[PDB]
């Protein structure tokens, strides 16, 4: 699914994205735009043969399991195809591990180079919340 920029600010509304660990809302949009431009079919491949995963981006070296990234760890207990489906569930519940993990949003090299520091209100602007 590709989303719309005010229904997936909705729908990390509803999953308890907004101001989790003190982020607001319009940095976790930003980092998805970033990381996957909405779309939660999103895969790519990094150098040392692990791979990122949904609309968040969730590499396969450490939180999902794919079966090809040996001596990796899965933290998120969960198969990297379930960060692909059309219901983001698994992808935030993962997010809020990462985020809790010491490094904040700078996990994320989209979120850390392109939205830290920016007006990420900007990103929730005219939706409905
Ligand atoms: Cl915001
Ligand atoms: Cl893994
Ligand atoms: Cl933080």
């Amino acid at each position: 699914k590709v989303f719309g920029r005010c229904e997936l600010a909705a729908a990390m509304k509803r999953h308890g994205l907004d101001n989790y660990r003190g982020y607001s809302l319009g940095n976790w949009v930003c980092a998805a735009k970033f990381e996957s431009n909405f779309n939660t079919q999103a895969t790519n491949r990094n150098t040392d043969g692990s791979t990122d995963y949904g609309i968040l981006q969730i590499n396969s070296r450490w939180w999902c399991n794919d079966g090809r990234t040996p001596g990796s760890r899965n933290l998120c207990n969960i198969p990297c195809s379930a960060l692909l489906s059309s219901d983001i569930t698994a992808s935030v519940n993962c997010a809020k591990k990462i985020v809790s993990d010491g490094n904040g949003m700078n996990a994320w090299v989209a979120w850390r180079n392109r939205c830290k520091g920016t007006d990420v209100q900007a990103w929730i602007r005219g939706c409905r919340l």
